[PDB]
Formats: structure tokens, C-alpha cells, sequence
């Protein structure tokens, strides 16, 4: 069980350069399934995740390998189920479904269970699937899916907003008889980056960052060479490290359109930015920040991923300030730990609602969310003493080497093997 030991308070300054986007390596890989020539996925980063993907590629019958880059050969995919021990300890592997019944006309996924942030039911996963002429029946917890012969292009609405499914149905199409539509489709970043890889491949789709996703369906796709885009909630959690620490920061190799919502925020919160093509600084004047009110919702609003972060910024604010979560409901562990630490807040329903103190202290915290737990990090570093934070696998499914990072910004960081 490794561990994170922290010592603070310390000012958090200087500069990162942003890894490639979990997000979109993720899609991106299952993507692959779908080509028949060699491809190449440039900046993907070391993180757990991406492991498990390349474990899942693997045993389907892939050919996988990585250093920057993943190389992934699905020519001879030969085995079309994603077994229970994979998709337990990642429900992305959900992915696999779409590309092996669009390419193999067969498919089996297992049925992801429950998750501590809340309920994920994957009915629009299955709904859009049969929209596409395929049979789906569940057996031994498998969801098994089937089509004779080829896929059928369909105009599909969907009833909620929702990343995971959306890459499914689209991913799917490029390989079916005919045009999709889709309707109501998530904007998420990570989606055009996907919409990208697959036009790259030979796929025709348009639409991608829009409600509106057009697919032309073509009999096959090919191999290339891509690279991934900058991961916007990496960004936002080094930004969010400088405003916390009354420090400034300078954000290399990253896409500032990415982060309009989380910008705004910050300047709300008292922060001096400025952007260019690939970067992003960050200046709070040796300013404690002002307390800002949120609310979570699909992209281009306020992103759930940074939800933690900002609740620890509430809570060393200048004020009080409310958080909403709209799409993941109870996605507030984060919030009881901070509380060990000295901060003031509480929970009504959906909403945190949060009482700025000047200074956190330090104590044993436990991780529990890949994205969220980052703030428990965060926390230890602007704390008073010393913090250990436990259970940071969670945290290595998410961050590529942020002890590393952190510590370049002047934090006091140590990762033990206890
Ligand atoms: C791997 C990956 O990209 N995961 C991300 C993706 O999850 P996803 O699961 O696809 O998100 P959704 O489908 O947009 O989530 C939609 C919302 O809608 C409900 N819903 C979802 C599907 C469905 O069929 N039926 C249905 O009802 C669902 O319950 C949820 O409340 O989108 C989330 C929101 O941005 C991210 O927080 C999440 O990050 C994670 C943490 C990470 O970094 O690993």
C-alpha cells in the first residue's frame, strides 16, 4: 500500500508541462479495435489506466507495446470478451463492446457493477447498440451482443447527456451500412479528439463537439499515426494548486479552450490569467483566493472532475461558497476527509456548502477517487505539518508521476512503501 507523505505549509510555483489526456487515450484505444493496420497513439500518459487498456487490448488477440507512444496492431483480434476481473477494476472497458460488434458482428462485455460516486447504469451503451440492428442479451453477467452481418446506420436521439455512450454509438457507425445521426450528443473535448483518430483512419464523421454527430458508415478503417490531446483536468488541478498556495504557475503544452468554465472561475476567485496557443499562467499576487459559487454539468459547463479541487479551494477562501454536482450526485468523499484536516463545511443533498478558513492541518486522509483524491494532495501541500495520504493507487490510475510535478513546484512530497 503505498502512501503519500506531505509536508506544508508551501507556496506552489513555477512550471508543469501538461501530459496527454486520460480521457482520450482511453476511447482512443479501444478505438483501435476497429482498425486493420498498425496504429500509433502519440503523448499518452504513463498512468494506471491506460495499463488496463493495454492488458484488455492484449487479451483480446492485439499486438501492444509502449514506451510516449502506444503502438497497437488489431489485426489478429481473435477473442471478443472483456472478463469479469478487467472491467471490475475499470468500468471503461465498457469500451470494447461497440468496436468488436461492429468489426466481429459479436461481442461480450461484462456488466459493470456498482461505483462509490454513485449510480452508472450503461442503458444508453445497450439502448443505442440494438438501435443499430444489433440483439443484446444478458447471461452470466455478460452483456452479449450480436448482429448478422453488418451494422444499420439510424437516426438515434438520445435521452441523456452522456460521454461514455456517445463514444459507443459513434465508434460503432463507421463500421455500419449507412448514415447515423446522432442526437443530443455529449461535447466533451475528449469526443472530438476520438472523432479525430477516426477520421484519420478513414472514418467519415462531422458534427463532433456539437449536439448533432453525423456518421457515413464505410466497409473498412485503416492504421495511422495520432496525437492526443492536452488533459484539460490535469490543468485545472495545477492551476487550482497555485491558486490555493497564493503562488503563480505557467501550464506548458496545454489547449485553453479546453477550460473556459474553469478559467472563468478562477478569475473569479481572484486569479491574474493569461493564455497563448499551448499555454496558460496563473498569478495571485500573493492574494488568498475569494470564495466562488459552482455548478457541475456536461461539457462546456463546469466539469465534475474538478469538482474536489474546487471545493478545497472554497475551503481556504476568503467567504463562503456553494458547490453543486448535477451530474455525479454524490461524489463527496473528499469533503469528510478535508474535514480531519480542519475545514468547515457541509452537505445539503447535492450541494456542499463551504466556510473559508485560513489554514488547513495536516493528518492521515484516504484516497478513494482516481480524479477527485488529488485534492487530499493538494490539501497536504498548503497544510499545517504533515499529511499522509493513503491508498494513492487511486490517484496512479488518474495523474502520470504528480509527485514529480508537484515537487518541481516546490512542494515537500514522498512516496513510501510502508
Ligand atoms: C473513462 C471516462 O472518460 N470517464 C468519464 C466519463 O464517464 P462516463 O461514465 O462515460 O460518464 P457519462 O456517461 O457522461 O455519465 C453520465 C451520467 O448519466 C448516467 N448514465 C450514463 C450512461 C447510461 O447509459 N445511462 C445513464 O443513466 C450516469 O449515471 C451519469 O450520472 O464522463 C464523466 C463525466 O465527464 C467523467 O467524470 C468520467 O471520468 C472518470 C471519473 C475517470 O476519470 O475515469
Amino acid at each position: 500500500m503505498d502512501k503519500f507523505r506531505v509536508q506544508g505549509p508551501t507556496k506552489l510555483q513555477g512550471e508543469v508541462t501538461i501530459s496527454g489526456a486520460k480521457n482520450a487515450a482511453l476511447p482512443i484505444l479501444f478505438a483501435a479495435l476497429l482498425a486493420e493496420e498498425p496504429v500509433e497513439i502519440q503523448n499518452v500518459p504513463k498512468l494506471k489506466d491506460v495499463d488496463t487498456s493495454m492488458k484488455l487490448l492484449s487479451q483480446l488477440g492485439a499486438k501492444v507495446e509502449r514506451x510516449g507512444s502506444v503502438h497497437i496492431d488489431a489485426r489478429d483480434v481473435n477473442v471478443f470478451c472483456a472478463p469479469y476481473d478487467l472491467v471490475k477494476t475499470m468500468r471503461a472497458s465498457i469500451w470494447a463492446l461497440g468496436p468488436l460488434v461492429a468489426r466481429f458482428g459479436q461481442g461480450q462485455v461484462s456488466l459493470p457493477g456498482g461505483c462509490t460516486i454513485g449510480a452508472r447504469p450503461v442503458d444508453l451503451h445497450i439502448s443505442g447498440l440494438e438501435q443499430l440492428g444489433a440483439t443484446i442479451k444478458l447471461e452470466e453477467g455478460y452483456v452479449k451482443a450480436s448482429v448478422d452481418g453488418r451494422l444499420k446506420g439510424a437516426h438515434i436521439v438520445m435521452d441523456k447527456v452522456s460521454v461514455g455512450a456517445t463514444v459507443t454509438i459513434m465508434c460503432a457507425a463507421t463500421l455500419a451500412e449507412g448514415t447515423t445521426i446522432i442526437e443530443n450528443a455529449a461535447r466533451e473535448p475528449e469526443i472530438v479528439d476520438t472523432a479525430n483518430f477516426l477520421i484519420t483512419l478513414g472514418a467519415k464523421i462531422s458534427g463532433q463537439g456539437t449536439d448533432r454527430i453525423v456518421i457515413e458508415g464505410v466497409e473498412r478503417l485503416g492504421g495511422g499515426v495520432y496525437r492526443v490531446l492536452p488533459d484539460r483536468i490535469e490543468t485545472g488541478t495545477f492551476l487550482v494548486a497555485a491558486a490555493i498556495s497564493r503562488g503563480k504557475i505557467i501550464c506548458r503544452n496545454a489547449q485553453p479552450d479546453t477550460l473556459d468554465a474553469v478559467l472563468a472561475k478562477l478569475r473569479d476567485a481572484g486569479a491574474d490569467i493569461e493564455v497563448g496557443e499551448d499555454w496558460i499562467s496563473l498569478d495571485m499576487h500573493g492574494k488568498r483566493p475569494k470564495a466562488v459559487n459552482v455548478r457541475t454539468a456536461p461539457h462546456p459547463a463546469f466539469p465534475t472532475d474538478m469538482q474536489a479541487q474546487f471545493t478545497l479551494l472554497n475551503l481556504v477562501a476568503e467567504g463562503t461558497g456553494f458547490i453543486t454536482e448535477t451530474v455525479f450526485e454524490n461524489r463527496f468523499m473528499h469533503v469528510p476527509e478535508l474535514s480531519r484536516m480542519g475545514a468547515h463545511a457541509e452537505i445539503e443533498s447535492n450541494t456542499v456548502i463551504c466556510h473559508g478558513v485560513e489554514k488547513l492541518s495536516g493528518a492521515q486522509v484516504m484516497a478513494t477517487d482516481l480524479r477527485a483524491s488529488a485534492s487530499l494532495v493538494l490539501a497536504g501541500c498548503i497544510a499545517e505539518g504533515t499529511t499522509v495520504v493513503d491508498r494513492i493507487y487511486h490517484i496512479d490510475r488518474g495523474y502520470e508521476r504528480i509527485e514529480d510535478k508537484l515537487r518541481a513546484l516546490g512542494a515537500n512530497i514522498e512516496r513510501v512503501k510502508g
